[PDB]
């Protein structure tokens, strides 16, 4: 792909984080803490899952960023509407305002309803995410495999401003403590 020149500097929005997340000082890394991180509750925080949003809002144009997923067993990545549900249980789907892929139990899947199996020969250590607002496209790229395409959502109906979306996943296994990191431009 040749989307690198639409690179944007993403930072994480602390106020949206699940209360167990630890966001670095530079707001570029997030990991699961082993306990509640001693923050007050608010209506923005994802309550049920280890999720956080980027601070940036996109309503036009082409945007690209990269995320490091090295040594994680589980995570979700993509974009979502600014107005997605924060509280309670929900599925990651375009009907609910999410355009995402994930790793879970040694398989990669796109967050369609129902989910779609992905075909990845080289397990990615960094994921590239491209959004074309006007075209209604969200694409995912395997940076470890020379930028090969993972998945394209097309005919997207965003229906609002978009935010970068992250889920560090649970760490029930003791094998998923590693952070998500926003990679430098
Ligand atoms: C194990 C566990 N319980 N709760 C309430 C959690 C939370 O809010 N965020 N991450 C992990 C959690």
């Amino acid at each position: 792909h040749h989307h690198h020149h639409h690179m944007v500097h993403i930072t994480l929005d602390r106020n949206t984080a699940n209360s167990w997340l630890i966001i670095s000082k530079d707001r570029r890394q997030v990991r699961m803490g082993d306990t509640h991180q001693n923050v007050s509750d608010n209506k923005e925080r994802f309550s049920n899952y280890p999720m956080v949003l980027g601070a940036q809002r996109f309503s036009s144009g082409k945007m690209y960023w990269e995320v490091d997923v090295t040594q994680k067993e589980a995570w979700d990545l993509g974009v979502c509407r600014d107005s997605v549900q924060r509280k309670g249980q929900f599925s990651l789907s375009p009907e609910n305002g999410f355009w995402t892929i994930w790793l879970w139990q040694d398989s990669y899947e796109a967050g369609t309803s129902p989910q779609t199996t992905l075909h990845i020969q080289v397990p990615p250590c960094q994921i590239g995410i491209f959004v074309d607002y006007e075209a209604g496209v969200v694409s995912f790229y395997n940076i470890t495999d020379h930028g090969s395409l993972i998945y394209t959502f097309s005919e997207c109906v965003f229906a609002g401003p978009l935010r970068p979306f992250f889920n560090v996943g649970f760490n029930y296994s003791g094998g998923n403590a590693a952070p998500l990191k926003l990679c430098p431009l």
